[PDB]
């Protein structure tokens, strides 16, 4: 009721006022419906832009004053947009219209009660829409040109130059965008975020100049380290007596074996040292994700360990000299699917395959099991009350037996217990055949299980979990060497506004045609690449 | 095989999939087949008896191409010729086939999409 | 449309051989059922305050109508 | 048949007309006693709403829910289902009294075989 708005604050009607009521409820769906306690703030989230334009007129309006969660308005305003695109879309156009009606710089900068600006808390709570606007945010105007986001530097037609601003993005301080984004677990269009342009660009810049060949390295490292572990069950010296050394210290020479063992055991201590790091860092990461990412930190933790732990096994005699490292082994040449990202031909191939164990295998192993243990029982109980090779059966398992001889023929088998039985034989080629096709049934039903949008949607979400697998290894090659980082790049803090022409540090994207608009928005006087 | 329409359409799309997928297969295909191979090869004279009836081939190799053949045709005496409880060398077959069969229908999708 | 009919009257069937058995096991023990839930009879219009046994849901945003039709002075939870 | 209206449209099981019957709000207060639905609160993008549930739950004889899902004739069933007086009531039942007695039955037969 804007008409009876006006007679309020005409009688003198505090405009500042909080509210501290039980309506906030943390459990936010319902009967909650936060505000940011102020008159102004409930103005905005409601839709009232001719009130949000009056209550800016008045004098005695505060807008920078917090909340009992130490939220300004612009925080509140966040807190609010949900993921659906152009409902009447007026977060955006509101989020605008505070910031133009008045302020400077310091609106931004204010923290929470968390410590967060409202940049961060975009990420953080990554309501992905909002996001889409402070990041762009051109103001083509020159009063106020100082809140802006991006800058057009080159007025030439179809091409321009364009500058993001890059002040908070960049992993360069505490807490940082991309440090919020990609480590967060609990929200669910990630994928969505990292199209926009400001962060495609930045994780694609340091995949052509820091991680790439960061990368393969740790590939081709970690790729010859199970090639010697291969060579001693190889070992082309091909038997001397019985090999009671797996992995010695050799007094001997060829010392191609003496550097070779030990490059074994230097490995292991680097991952041990490594992933060591995992348990004091990924506390809620593992239990959330349960069933998506960050796991095989644990498991080249397994690995790595139990390396070290024959050799300790060694010394004590425990008989598990082979048995502790093989069956550790093996996990060794299992591991190397974590070096399948790298290529997008080859990160497609790799997500769907720990998709469907996770879908699709344990749904046929449940059911497959059931037949398996079903129509074994009645083939176990023919084997010896009736149905002859009376005597012929003392070797292992008389249930456990015949459910072998009904578990190959999946695999691969033909065999003599059709040949060596009794009870109208032909009725052991009914109760096979009752089994082979209800196998079959359970194996072609696993295709439709691989079907339903999988044309769509599968091939389109291994898209989605890639660029984010891809992402948080580069984030974590920035953090492995902090020795010397002068290669981050910046283009050197161009001119923003004022007299002040070292700003901060910038960026640049192009452009192209569609809609030739004039220009009075640029920097400078059509130059080039001006090197000088 | 240019000339039918028919014809050439069965024709390009083989040297489509030895480019794209084939060896999308290939890749991890011989990772798993190198990988439960190495913990049968050290299985076969360790323990798991055959004790004295294995002087003949490649005993690392030997266990591949008895672990190879699965995919092809096989069906033999290595588990009948076994020792070290030799239901569990049905264990390690099982846990291959089924790994093999995913890795086979899984590259179905990838003629998806 | 496998693709399209067949994962989507999966659906159809399961919900409904969900929802058969439920009912079922309302049928199978008629021995207390103090359990049954229906928010206690709010008033519906008249000085009839206790009427008729009802349940509550919850709504969003998009068109902002005003609002004379509700009940109550914008309460909460309101245990008291 | 001794059918109410709102049975007549379960039985016979057409569905659209249903979607009116049980939502029926009627923004009005000279009459509004016909009504099926109430708003509770009033503020802004929330609001708690009230179903109405007279004859819906199985709590008399010949229900609505007795109705649609033992029936047999009728082949827009899952469609009646998404309705929302009917849609949570099944969800509601099975967080506290269904899913506790199904696993009894299924642990229960499954101790059995």
């Amino acid at each position: 009721q804007g008409d009876i708005t006006a007679v309020l604050i005409a009688a003198g009607a505090d405009v500042n006022a909080h509210a501290k009521g039980v309506f906030f409820n943390p459990k936010y769906q319902h009967e909650g419906f936060y505000f940011g306690e102020t008159p102004l703030a409930l103005a905005a989230c409601t839709n009232q832009p001719e009130i949000v334009q009056l209550l800016m007129e008045n004098e005695q309006t505060d807008i920078t004053s917090q909340d009992s969660r130490g939220n300004n308005i612009l925080h509140a305003l966040v807190t609010v947009a949900e993921d659906f695109k152009t409902q009447n879309d007026f977060v955006k156009r509101m989020y605008d219209m505070i910031l133009l009606r008045s302020g400077n710089w310091e609106l931004e900068t204010m923290r929470n009660n968390d410590g967060l600006t409202p940049l961060q808390l975009a990420a953080k709570m990554g309501k992905a829409e909002i996001l889409k606007y402070i990041l762009s945010r051109e103001i083509k105007e020159k009063p106020l040109r100082s809140l802006s986001r991006k800058f057009t530097d080159w007025a030439y037609g179809p091409v321009s130059s364009s500058l993001y601003d890059l002040t908070n993005v960049d992993t360069t301080t505490d807490n940082s965008v991309l440090e919020i984004i990609v480590y967060n677990t609990n929200i669910d269009n990630r994928h969505e975020m990292l199209t926009l342009e400001p962060l495609h660009t930045l994780l694609h810049t340091k995949w052509k100049k820091f991680a790439k060949y960061m990368f393969f390295l740790s590939f081709c490292f970690y790729f010859f380290y199970n090639i010697t572990l291969t060579l001693v069950s190889y070992y082309r010296p091909r038997e001397d007596e019985d090999l009671p050394h797996p992995l010695a210290l050799t007094h001997k020479m060829s010392w191609l074996q003496l550097l070779g063992r030990m490059f074994v055991l230097i490995w292991a201590t680097c991952i041990s040292v490594k992933e060591g790091i995992a348990i004091f860092l990924l506390r809620p990461s593992d239990l959330q994700s349960i069933l998506s990412d960050a796991w095989f930190h644990f498991v080249f933790f397994v690995q790595a360990v139990l390396v070290i732990l024959s050799v300790f096994l060694y010394l004590f005699a425990y008989k598990e000299y082979l048995a502790c490292l093989v069956l550790a082994m093996a996990l060794g040449w299992a591991n190397m699917l974590y070096y399948t990202r790298g290529f997008q031909s080859m990160g497609m191939y790799s997500v769907m395959i720990q998709k469907v164990i996770l879908h699709d295998v344990l749904k046929f192993l449940f059911v497959y099991i059931l037949f398996l243990l079903g129509f074994g029982v009645a083939l176990a109980s023919l084997i010896e009350k009736c149905s002859k090779d009376k005597k012929d059966c003392s070797s292992y398992g008389s249930f456990s037996d015949a459910v072998l001889e009904l578990f190959k023929l999946t695999i691969g088998l033909g065999d003599l217990n059709i040949q060596q039985n009794s009870t109208y034989p032909i009725l052991f080629l009914f109760l096979l055949i009752t089994y082979v096709i209800l196998t079959f049934v359970l194996l072609l039903n696993m295709l439709i299980a691989l079907m339903g949008e999988t044309v769509e949607n599968v091939s389109k979400e291994s898209e989605r979990i890639w660029r984010l697998q891809r992402a948080r290894t580069i984030l974590e090659f920035e953090k492995m060497l902090p020795e010397w980082l002068r290669s981050r790049f910046r283009m050197g803090e161009l001119c923003k506004v004022a007299d002040e022409d070292f700003r901060l540090c910038l960026r640049i994207n192009e452009v192209k045609w569609t809609e030739w608009k004039t220009h009075v928005s640029f920097l400078n006087e059509d130059p080039g690449p001006i090197r000088r």
